[PDB]
């Protein structure tokens, strides 16, 4: 559970490709930093996780990087705990019990997401989530359905709203997501 901390200079490739992907719906939003949270436990579950969907799964790319708006108060807890199940309670449920991340910045940007604090600041995360193989989500699904209801041992690996036009994923368990970078900005 012991986390660190790296604000990403300006002036590094890795800013650049971040900041890159937020501003392709969020150019109109003035960047205040971006942080790396260095998690090795959450980290190492993670990769643990993508490793054996990429033995299961096929030619299926399990990965996407999709943005998690937060209030300033759940970023301790995310950049210590990850997206797990008290953190869940805290999300919708409309599409299903778990953590929600959208694939366009400019959604989790919303105030309702993204609250900004006393100062104006808005948090959002760029997040690597296992999407894998993925099915429509509903508010009834407390935990990933089974591809047959007669036969458990295959799951989903997470939700959408819609399978062929996606704008949100929800994960279910803190190994499925890895919260890589923490984007400060306003408007
Ligand atoms: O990025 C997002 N972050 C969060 C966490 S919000 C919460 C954190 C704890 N503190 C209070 C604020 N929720 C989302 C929900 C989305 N869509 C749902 C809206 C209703 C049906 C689908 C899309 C998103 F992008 C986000
Ligand atoms: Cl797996
Ligand atoms: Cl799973």
């Amino acid at each position: 559970q012991n986390f660190c901390v790296v604000e990403l200079l300006p002036s590094d490739p890795e800013y650049n490709t971040v900041a890159s992907k937020f501003n392709q719906t969020c150019s109109h939003f003035r960047i205040e930093k971006i942080e790396r949270i260095q998690n090795p436990d959450l980290w190492n579950s993670y990769q643990a996780k993508k490793k054996t969907m990429d033995a299961k799964n096929g030619q299926t790319m399990n990965e996407k990087q999709l943005f998690h708006g937060t209030d300033a108060g759940s970023v301790p807890h995310v950049n210590r705990n990850g997206f797990n199940r008290s953190y869940a309670g805290k999300n919708a449920v409309a599409y299903g019990k778990g953590t929600y991340f959208a694939v366009n910045a400019n959604y989790s940007a919303n105030d309702t997401y993204s609250r900004p604090d006393a100062n104006g600041r808005k948090h959002v995360y760029y997040v690597r989530v296992l999407t894998g193989i993925y099915t429509h989500g509903n508010h009834s699904l407390i935990v990933p359905p089974s591809k047959n209801p007669q036969n458990p041992t295959d799951l989903y690996d997470t939700v959408t709203d819609n399978v062929h036009h996606p704008s949100l994923f929800v994960a279910f368990y803190d190994y499925q997501a890895y919260p890589e970078y923490l984007i400060t900005f306003r408007k």
